[PDB]
């Protein structure tokens, strides 16, 4: 006799890692609210995520479809709405990606720039606790900056077609860059956009600047790139002659993971190139 109750309790029972029950509590949770209810979107967005975890893609694609028919504008409270999490994994899981793909990816990052000024208003009013309200902008901020950075990576790969394609990029790192400057995947980014201008020695600055923002910090530590964006970084390295940094990068993942198959042939690729170039030394 709850509706708000079962979702609640679904969204504990997936941080309890029990996801099969979670899925359970949350696809009857969907039942009681119905198809136009109150709570639609955010519990119909919960149920994409579960099912994330589960493995079942086709599944969470389509209740976060759903989640947007429901709350096309996105305007909708996140406790109501869900938020605009759902447009930014219609992004991510789109089969298709392209223009699709970025389509999504830009409805969600209006919204989160809209979450975003209005509890920087909400700070000028001063709740009793304003540091809560400091996190929760650091984490939207980051999440946008993630989402732009995704933005580029398609227009870096799957959409090389317009003019079009490369100022929309060098307006993404220029917003990329003010919000997340501490962030290193953001000069990855901007490196690697840098390479497709081919203005190499300025792809170098960026590249140094993301390596001197972790290299220090032991992998204890929250900030190190997650192992898929150290990969890239490696990347990006050998692409820009900087194979030492390569060599430097790739010991550390070795260790961390002994089972990762294109860490070894980057690393060795590194080593071969920085080979050739020392023969180069004395003829």
């Amino acid at each position: 006799i709850n509706p708000k109750e079962l979702l609640d309790r679904a969204t504990t029972l997936l941080e309890e890692g029990d996801i099969e029950t979670a899925a359970k509590v949350a696809r009857t949770a969907y039942e009681h609210i119905g198809e136009n209810g109150r709570h639609a979107g955010a519990a119909l967005t919960l149920l994409g995520q579960i099912h994330v975890e589960l493995g079942d893609i086709d599944a969470a694609r389509n209740y976060y479809a759903a989640a947007v028919k429901v709350d096309e504008d996105g305007s909708l409270p996140e406790e109501l709405g869900g938020g605009p999490e759902k447009f930014l994994w219609l992004a991510q899981l789109s089969e298709e990606g392209g223009h699709d793909s970025v389509a999504w990816f830009e409805r969600g990052a209006t919204v989160l720039r809209a979450q975003i000024q209005s509890l920087m208003d909400s700070l000028e009013q001063r709740p009793l606790s304003r540091g809560q309200v400091e996190a929760a902008i650091a984490d939207k901020r980051r999440r946008l900056a993630e989402t732009l950075c995704a933005v580029v990576e398609v227009y870096m790969t799957d959409l090389s077609w317009e003019d079009d394609a490369e100022q929309r990029c060098e307006a993404l790192i220029t917003e990329a860059t003010m919000i997340a400057p501490e962030w290193p995947e953001t000069w990855q980014t901007v490196a690697n956009v840098r390479i497709s201008q081919e203005r190499t020695e300025e792809a170098r600055e960026a590249l140094r600047r993301s390596l001197g923002l972790w290299t220090h910090l032991p992998p204890e530590d929250p900030g190190v790139p997650p192992f898929p964006s150290r990969v890239s970084l490696v990347r990006l390295l050998i692409e820009v002659d900087m194979e030492e940094e390569a060599l430097e990068v790739t010991e550390r993942l070795i260790a961390e993971d002994d089972l990762s198959v294109e860490v070894w042939y980057l690393g060795g690729y590194a080593r071969y190139r920085l080979g050739e170039k020392e023969r180069e030394a004395s003829g």
